[PDB]
């Protein structure tokens, strides 16, 4: 765009902001979802703790993709 300094933040595997999933995480994780049901803020902030890897906030964030995926039978 325009020659700027402040702005918006750019995608950089470098960051690392957002890292992947392990099979490892991605299940503790979906195991979680079952023990920990939505609720209160609370509910989530348990299923963390399954998660060495990822944190709360992290969870919720997956948890959307989860949900926001085709699954036959």
């Amino acid at each position: 765009g325009s020659s700027g300094s402040s702005g918006s933040l750019r995608k950089e595997r470098a960051r690392s902001a957002e890292e992947p999933w392990t099979q490892n995480q991605q299940k503790l994780l979906e195991l979680a979802l079952q023990q920990y049901p939505r609720g209160s803020s609370d509910c989530w902030d348990k299923i963390a703790r399954c998660v060495p890897s990822k944190s709360k906030e992290d969870c919720i964030a997956r948890y959307k993709l989860l949900v926001s995926g085709p699954s036959s039978g």
